[PDB]
């Protein structure tokens, strides 16, 4: 069903975010399971496989609106080399992504596309739960001290 | 069936103050749990239900001896900002419940309303409880310092 | 997550409607309670639990968008003392209470907080379904008359 | 199979009678349900559920018969705005297609068809069960009053 | 509760439209069944029941904004006479009543009936599921050719 | 631990090739998927995240020999537009990923690192399990015709 | 059968090694379980328990190969006195014991003892599993401090 040509660009974008995403978020989970780091091994690769799931909606919906699912073009990613610096990194893109969905979201209302727009709203939904745990594990990292969070990370939960 | 009017209304300032404690430990419980300090959010949250059940007690009380309930006045609630502020916060609320509780019981005993008084007794105790656990929770919080306090809530107990 | 200023105070006033409509559907619960209708306990307690159950998904929403959720302000309740005024008074304060959802679901799209807006669409749905029980619970009143409601009311459903 | 060009006549007209009972029914199931009357709303929506399967037999009839099952031309509804109306008016319904029926199944019986003829005594049977029905509830709202009869309704059964 | 007077007449022409569905998609099915297209008689019988669906959903959302649900004005029906037929004339129908549904939704927005715009996203979404399956029904049929395709249709999925 | 730099080098370059399969295997998967073709989506499907699992182990056999995987780097991807060069294309990527395996498997064994060359024999092994999947649906094209070919992936296996 | 006279040599080099483990790991352990950390006389425990299994394969290898096994000579503990030295104890032994597997793998290859060889192999590959964990707990003494880490091992995990 031949979709706005527009709304495909806006979802091919988004496709991008999420391919970024999936990639910094496995490498993360791999560096902190090499780090003895269980717990965070376990969310971030839950969140990487969350943002696969992502991906793979935008790729079928881009499909049925007969457009060309892009994934060639692989943006930036901000590793970290620290567990403070990767989880700020990863909260940014999620920010980041955040501000590209609700432009395409707005948008998407504007040409009547209204089941683009539900998807993306039940994706931005489950990207806020992210900035969520990111925002609070970096306040967890101030209140605590980096030796107690390191401590608290060491066993699965 | 028509109760001593003064006791009816020892109930409904009792009733006051078991609404005071459901809203100043349900707000408590979801700061704790925006935190992270997952422990923390259980335990304040049945605290609130705790005082829930309280408050349903006397409704009902009430409402057997022929008085009208008030659950249209709603006293000072002490939020704070902080682990130990909120914790002081709620224990001296439960003090100042207390308080008027052993006023109610005594004044009970005097009118012979001694089925209100068996009731505020096991309420009281309920109360006793609560306090236990909020000073024993400050006074931890001293002796092992208040970082190694707030990694012990992370996880779930 | 810092959310929208004005966006958090609809969620506060939003968050001001439930809390008045969890007292008023808890007292009007057990006034029915006392008088042996059953299962007018049953749904008002029903209903009660689920605006506390809104009451917390506007407390959550509010701690995550960084604003201060108020529990402290409690407005106007309209208890009333027989079945139909009960009733009617549940249904206003429903009525009002969708008014502004309907406003604060409005706003929230202009600034693009669609993540808010999605758990008020969500919240307003429950609302219109108590505002269709709340109707036909009254016209049944009227049509069947009183004497045989009340006496479909003494067993549990 | 090559059928008799009057019994595909006879069933499509039989088809017709089918799909203005489903849409009639239907109706006033949800008519039903929406005034709270659950009883009512069960049976007539279970009614119409019985004319949609007598609607799948007529139309695999005739495609059997190789003619050509009519679905386009739809005959008068009458609604009703209260369930006495409402009963009367689905009585109606069914007494005329019994007529329709009768004329059907003798003529399926001169020419021979008497597969089509026995699978309209079993769709008579069924409408006299539905006739039954209806003048029962109709007697008992006349003989328990109206408000009785609509107390009754407020329950599953 | 008294509804929009311009939502409820979309939400009747929307309903008309399910209507004509409904009886599109189960003659055709009983046009496969007749034939020996098991596969395509039980999709196409899913595709009617998930239009019955909608259609309830339509008469339950009229009936309780007030307004009268219009169940008997049928639209045109364009059975078609082979596979490749029947399947093309219910995806213009679909694509028609997807254009109206759009329509629907952003007017819905503009008078703050967000209940039924929510609706409507839902059913618009089930409808654009049933387009693709269709649209990628059609495209087999040119892929592998007729004969193939009727092959693979004599079995149940 | 800390390994051999050329080792190091290889491993990133086998990870290259591996997250370029897992995108072009997932994108096959899901045009095939909008095609209808639901047997050549499953499977290719498990071609994808068969390669994420080789990812995997690059990236924890990397991490562990204290070298810095590389995911920022995405080679070309060859999609395709038809069911054969799509698969012909994998094909491709295939032998290609092959040949760079056996260099690095004999490199590795130069230098002694015997656990990473253990880890890429059997990742090889893997890599031939796909080609002679991909080679024998090839033929299966040529011995059957095109038509019959589509034909056959339309149902699960 | 007969084995390669220098392939029994290298068997017996390595058993020599496998005897100094397997006692130096279970000193460590139970100087753990004295010292009350439980979790690290669990690990160190199955570690020594590893080394026997080892062991034994090189025995019955041995064996088979016509060679006589050497449990007479046992070469250097060193023991240490506190954590970190244990463990770095543990390490070197471990390294020193990778770079001989090494030596033997490759020579086993030269004269053809392939299956000995993979017995190295896969003994190799515990062995880096050994090293992997005992680098990643010397890195968290470091990055949660000494006194945080002993913490972390007196329960089971």
């Amino acid at each position: 069903m031949k979709g706005d040509t527009k709304v495909i660009n806006y979802l091919n974008k988004l496709l991008g975010n999420e391919l970024v995403a999936i990639n910094q978020y496995f490498l993360h989970a791999r560096m902190f399971k090499n780090w003895g780091l269980k717990r965070l091994n376990d969310v971030e690769f839950h969140e990487s496989i969350d943002e696969m799931k992502h991906a793979d909606r935008y790729i079928e919906r881009i499909l049925f609106l007969e457009g060309l699912p892009n994934l060639q073009d692989l943006g930036k990613l901000n590793i970290g080399e620290d567990v403070e610096e990767m989880l700020r990194s990863d909260l940014a893109l999620e920010l980041d992504g955040a501000k590209n969905l609700r432009e395409a979201i707005g948008y998407a209302d504007s040409v009547h596309d209204y089941v683009s727009r539900d998807m993306m709203i039940e994706i931005l939904r489950d990207e806020e739960g992210h900035i969520d745990w990111l925002e609070t594990e970096l306040d967890l990292i101030q209140k605590m001290g980096l030796q107690n969070y390191l401590q608290a990370q060491i066993r699965e939960e």
